[PDB]
């Protein structure tokens, strides 16, 4: 009940500079993109001797860029022996991010730096056995082009955005053509606030949604023989929007560029669905393009919906679909929108007023599902349409959490029948007047653990087999894995994956392979293909075995020691997990000084069966250098259900340290080398936020606090994200005083050297105003802090030297205060 | 020898806020406006027994408003006792005043107050007040706030005043109000309305210290009608070719950022010129009409070469208005005459227009009656006077120079008014020396190794009478400043007015029968004093003075303040180099005490004098009183030294500072061996702040801990008006401007943490933060350690209380737990 205390070695900022640069020069090769987005294509070759090609976008190795690959599937194998598939590159020398592709042509499409390029592999063509050379799609556009598209009904065009309008272009005639008129790129931010075609701010960054247009997957054939392409897009006037500005990079200037952001409370941006309709001729030319609006207004169709979430086409054209939010998020629709209800734009009330007579009262929005909760609506990829059987049906699966508590797939049926509003009749409709009844909604699965529908998390169905392939946390919280259950008769669920890694998948479109990005604390992160298997006397059943490897591991690294896993029953009633990092080289009879590192904000899991040893290998440099760390996902995070989640609804900050001390004494009872008496906290964004709290309400526990991009003061903040977890401000006026740091200065210690703000000087998300106004109340209440700024950087830090000074002295800061013998010396 | 090194007491940072609170809640007296802007009225009352009576500015004391006071002068006094002046108020109250105006022939003072301009009358026909008046609102129509405000000296029913950018005139009796000039609409943005009128721009306010932009003629012309007419001349700016920058909104919940025009050095300048409103009035005292007028031709071609209008005026029978112009490098000065006949209605119709130029004679002309050079710098003053024309072809004026010896003197001198050779009928251009006067006389008044002071309310009174110049020097010390009288017509030799052991500054009554000074030095604080001057029966050019009253009686030392000791030494530069010295309080023997180098060091400014330096500087006494030495160095550059003294310099900013500090600090420590030169901070705010970041940069091993304030890292980023005077133009110094840039030295900074603190205002729009961000983005580029603070609701100054006792604060345990202290030395 004594033990002496360890002292840090006390290393000067030029040697800790030294140990840093050389720690990092050991990794480095570990630090390159890994093979994703898989797509598979057969080859269709009797005398051949293999099945499918596939293709991916990969880095080769380190610094040189990251291109598509493709590697050759085999019929058979040598069970004997383990297949390395060899990466053949598919283009001849601007990284590639993504890349579209027709199967029915064979044509990859995809921007490479300004250009976007073409290429065509897979198709009636054939297969190339030699790199492919990219084909510049010419352009008389001035500006850069951004989120190109093939057009799935042909082949020959694409559409992209340019100056905030889209833009179509032919890649065989050479055509091109802007479609919207909607932007200026002359005028100023400040009179020309609209776009088409491109999702705002926070749909960007808060419901990850990047386009905002989506190609109409089937041609209208024409009397003349040519056809009809459409293409179904948003239309933003972010008029209303509050304009802040930001400190422009170049620092030179002095000067602050102008953006829109939707702060918590006040306005989000005006929308609403257009549609463009392109009548090309047999010639595959332009004759006309009839842009087209819809033929009420979108708060009166779309009552009460904030948030255009998810939009797309159903697999024959016949309607486009849109996953609808209210401004509060508790509210779902899953909305049917025909061609139909879009009319010609026109100036003259005559001819307008004509065409708006010449649509039949019968087409209508058709809201094929509907759902509530009383935590929040978490917008996910999944949402599967089956081809129509009946023209008075639609056929659907589709995930939530509002039924169970937990992300589960439903299979749903729902009936297409006329509306009791009629648009001749003059009136409004009513709240329900769209509302499609629910003639089936079958459970495909069920239980305490999550169907996962996030980051490339996604199902796919087999509609010969009648399956369903998914991601899961079935067996375990802390690791993905891929299972597969019928959709018809849904009995139990087949685990694919094996248990000790968590899995990362993707299944073949013609769900005979799958294939897995696995890892676990141990052993780094590797890529390998499987083949999937039917006895012949139950086709539900599903067995799998390796087939290849396509990205091999590094194994064990040299110097990393990874954590260990823990967990404690809470007061609260829930189990928590928890890493462990124990100091290297442990010295019997002696207590270490302690590192918590945090971020214990929504929709995050920092603990989980996963290599740790790529982005937190600096919590394994500080174990090095004789600092317990400890991570510990509290409740909010992710991976837990909606209960586990919705635990800070309306309440942010004021629960999560409550956890973290809890898990912080769990350990301390149970090892004592975690000396108490010098336990540093540190994270970023949510993380910065926790570490000022625990600081201000637990200065008992925390000797140092290391605020990352602290969000100090949630009227500041975005809709999306704010509203969706604290509500508006005037429902909440408590939550938000309670859970604003700004706003509680004079709680923080009166002593220096406990307190130390970082900051990217230019950051979008988190404001600087954030940290200058803390900073502001802590000089007015007289308290101390340390500061360190990092003037051309944003949220994260991208420029290498700026990433380096933030380890420099953040390893300083926490000898110096913290862990060495000069600390304790401080009091 | 090596002695013992003494560590300061190790307070917490709640014990230190104790010790500073404690120490500054003791006085708080200290802060209060002492009395100045004094005027002297006579009484002209045989049978009464007072002669004078003086109007003045003081705050009565402590936290109260600045407002008018006035004392009673008797014509005689009780010589065995000393008077003390009773101070009476003018005003009733029922804000603060910054200044007033006068006038001598009515008794109108006229005064803005907070968002009000007031009058009242004293001393006029009226009469004198045995009570407090109460001041008389001027009425208005005028949504915003109303500045500047002036009366018309040729009638004082009459004022003018600035609202949204334009000239407006309003009369207090007749309760009329108008508009003047339509340059400006408070509706439009910054960004598309850049213009104003009768408002000296950003550059001309904070480097030439001009602040009104337009002038009353003192006299009016009479009409045919009855009536008269009333001129006011004006500067036009069209601030639209200067960049604009962004500064941080104090508002910080907004996260904006006001934008404003801000002429980084080797751009844009305002575009000025010259106009005339010419106010017709009838006999009623009412405005017929406002015809505004413009310069015959431009502004570019009139006074060609010229950037900035520095000052106007009129002279005093208001037949000529005058200005001094300086070209852009500030190294060419001209005083010119403008005739109100070059200036004509403006109009758009090119027809009537054209008739109108032409109307104007060829021998109306712009008359450079002064011009100089100089190939260090011309540095502006308000020293200017102009005696009475008694012939129509001369000119007879005084005016002070640093242009001939290097040492700022008085001249006087006679120029002549011939028509020009230049005539406006031929329709060319007129030649650069079209206009210049000949020169008929040009008689130096002083002389010596010393400065006649124009700054800051330093000028001359010329008592036309007696035919002789008041006016303040360094004659007797650079350490003090002093009262001067020498005549103008014969100057003789100078008669010293004030006594040695102070330093001085003083005003004359414009009767020149008394003086006032405020003066101070190192032991004592400062004390207001009249005096009363008289001559000899035999010689009126001898002047002798007699203390009369007292106005403010000095506080006498203070508790706890010891103040410091002036030194000086015999540089390697071949200068006397003065200095200020503060000794450890309870000065142990044979122990070695940590150093504090406080700085300025840039130019304008002197820290080393003999005056009372426990107000502003009381905190450095608190440095001594826990035992760090303080040093205080008057390098090369600063003032009151002579223009070759200032111009050591010139495009060698940064280069030459630290050298004069490190030798003087090295000359204390050879004599005194408690200065421990293995411990030595360096701080200081502004130029002080650059000097310090360039001590910590070049000399290392002197420096340890360097913190500062507002730095200018850059000076690229620095205003038109001052950089370019000292630096000259980027394109013609690129070696200069990037050594004297700490920013692109990055690298040099120590590569070891607690050495350097930077501190600035957030929203500061003289040095703008960026100076700061940018040096930082290097310091991180190049791997460099740095502590920051940043006073988010702040300027260049700081106004709010707690960001004050914040920086006072950070700053001593700052320099305790990096310097001073045992932890201190511990840490390396
Ligand atoms: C700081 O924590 C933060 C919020 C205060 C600043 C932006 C933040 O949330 N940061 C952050 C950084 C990286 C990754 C995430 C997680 N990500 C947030 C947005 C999001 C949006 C959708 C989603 C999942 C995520 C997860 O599924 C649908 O939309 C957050
Ligand atoms: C920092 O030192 C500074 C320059 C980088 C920032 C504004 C600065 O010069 N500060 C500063 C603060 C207080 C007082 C002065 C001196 N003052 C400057 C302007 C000036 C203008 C005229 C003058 C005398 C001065 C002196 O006489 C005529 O015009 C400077
Ligand atoms: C952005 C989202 C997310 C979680 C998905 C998150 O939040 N972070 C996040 C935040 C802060 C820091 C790091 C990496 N850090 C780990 C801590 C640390 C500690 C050191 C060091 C470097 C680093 C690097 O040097 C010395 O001591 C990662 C995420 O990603
Ligand atoms: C603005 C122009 C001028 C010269 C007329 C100048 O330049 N300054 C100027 C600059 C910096 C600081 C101070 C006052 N300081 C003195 C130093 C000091 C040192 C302390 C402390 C307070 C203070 C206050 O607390 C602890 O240790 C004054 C001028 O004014
Ligand atoms: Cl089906
Ligand atoms: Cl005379």
């Amino acid at each position: 009940p004594k033990l002496e205390p360890f002292y840090v070695e006390r290393y000067s900022w030029s040697q800790l500079k030294k140990l840093l640069a050389d720690t990092r020069k050991y990794h480095g090769y570990m630090m390159a993109k890994a093979p994703h987005d898989f797509m598979f294509v057969k080859r269709n070759d009797p005398d051949g001797p293999h099945s499918d090609r596939i293709y991916y976008l990969a880095m080769s190795g380190e610094n040189r860029e990251n291109t598509l690959f493709y590697s050759e599937i085999p019929k058979t194998i040598n069970r004997a022996a383990v297949l390395m598939l060899s990466w053949k590159p598919l283009l001849d020398l601007v990284g590639i991010a993504s890349y579209d592709y027709h199967q029915g042509s064979g044509t990859f499409l995809f921007q490479a730096g300004s250009g976007i390029y073409h290429v065509k592999d897979g198709g009636p063509q054939g297969f190339t056995q030699q790199p492919l050379r990219p084909n510049l799609v010419e352009t008389s556009c001035p500006n850069i082009r951004m989120d190109p598209k093939l057009c799935p009904a042909d082949p020959d065009w694409i559409a992209f955005i340019h100056s905030n309008d889209i833009w179509i272009s032919n890649i065989v005639t050479r055509e091109e053509r802007r479609l919207t008129y909607v932007h200026n790129e002359l005028a100023n931010m400040e009179e020309d606030a609209r776009s088409a075609g491109v999702a705002t701010f926070v749909l960007q960054e808060e419901f990850d949604r990047y386009s905002g247009y989506w190609w109409c997957p089937k041609a209208e054939t024409t009397p003349s023989g040519g056809k009809i392409l459409r293409i179904l897009y948003e239309e933003n006037d972010e008029s209303e929007v509050e304009i802040i500005h930001v400190t422009s990079p170049m620092l030179e200037t002095r000067r602050a560029d102008s953006f829109r952001y939707p702060k918590t409370g006040t306005a989000n941006p005006k929308v609403t669905f257009k549609m463009s309709e392109i009548m090309i001729d047999a010639e595959g030319r332009i004759i006309d393009v009839i842009d087209k609006e819809l033929i009420q207004p979108f708060e009166i169709l779309f009552e009460g919906v904030e948030y255009i979430a998810r939009a797309g086409w159903t697999p024959e054209g016949k309607y486009a679909w849109s996953i609808l939010l209210d401004r509060s998020q508790t509210r779902l629709q899953i909305v049917l929108i025909s061609p139909e209800l879009f009319i010609p734009v026109e100036d003259d009330v005559m001819e307008r007023q004509r065409l708006i007579e010449s649509v039949p009262d019968s087409v209508t929005p058709l809201i094929i599902y509907e759902e509530t909760t009383d935590i929040w609506i978490n917008i996910h990829d999944i949402f599967h349409v089956f081809p129509q059987s009946h023209e008075e049906e639609i056929e659907f699966i589709f995930a939530s959490e509002c039924k169970t508590g937990f992300r589960h797939l439903y299979k749903i049926t729902s009936i297409l029948k006329e509306s009791k509003y009629k648009r001749s009749s003059g009136g409004l409709p009513a709240p329900s007047d769209f509302k499609c009844p629910i003639k089936e909604e079958i459970a495909i699965t069920s239980g305490e653990w999550e169907v996962l529908g996030r980051h490339g998390s996604n199902i796919q169905v087999d509609e010969v087999r009648r399956l369903v392939y998914f991601e899961g946390t079935k067996d375990s919280p802390l690791e993905h894995h891929l299972y597969v259950v019928s959709y018809v008769n849904p009995g139990e669920v087949t685990r694919l994956t094996d248990r000790g890694y968590s899995h990362s998948c993707c299944i073949s479109q013609h769900c005979d392979f799958f294939i897995s990005k696995y890892s676990n604390q141990k052993n780094p992160h590797c890529v390998s293909l499987y083949k999937l298997s039917s006895p012949e006397d139950d086709p539900t059943c599903k067995t799998k075995e390796f087939w290849a490897t396509i990205l091999d591991s590094a194994g064990p690294l040299p110097d990393y020691t990874p954590p260990e896993i823990f967990s404690f029953e809470s007061t609260t009633g829930f189990t928590l997990y928890g890493m462990l990092y124990k100091p290297h080289d442990l010295q019997p009879g002696k207590k270490y000084p302690t590192v918590l590192f945090i971020y214990g904000g929504p929709q995050v899991q920092l603990v989980n069966n996963r290599f740790k040893g790529v982005k937190y290998f600096r919590l394994n440099t500080l174990a090095s250098l004789g600092y317990v760390v400890v991570v510990i996902d509290n409740r909010g995070s992710c991976h837990r259900g909606l209960k586990f989640e919705g635990a800070f609804k309306y309440k942010m900050g004021q629960i999560e340290i409550d956890d973290q001390v809890e898990g912080l004494q769990y350990l301390a009872s149970r090892y004592d080398f975690i000396d108490l008496d010098r336990v540093g906290i540190h994270g970023w964004s949510y993380g910065g936020y926790l570490s000022l709290m625990a600081l201000m309400q637990r200065s008992d526990i925390f000797r140092v606090a290391i605020a990352g991009a602290p969000v100090t003061l949630w009227i500041f903040y975005d809709t999306g994200y704010t509203e969706r977890y604290m509500g508006h401000p005037d429902q909440n006026e408590q939550g938000y005083y309670l859970g604003s740091v700004a706003m509680q200065a004079e709680k923080f210690p009166s002593e220096p050297n406990r307190l130390l703000l970082l900051h990217g000087f230019l950051d979008e998300n988190v404001h600087f105003a954030h940290t200058s106004i803390l900073l502001s109340f802590l000089v007015r209440a007289g308290k101390p802090y340390d500061l360190q700024i990092y003037p051309q950087e944003r949220h994260s830090i991208r420029v290498p030297e700026s990433g380096e000074h933030y380890e420099l002295h953040l390893l300083h800061y926490l000898q110096e205060n913290l862990g060495s013998r000069i600390a304790a010396l401080k009091v």
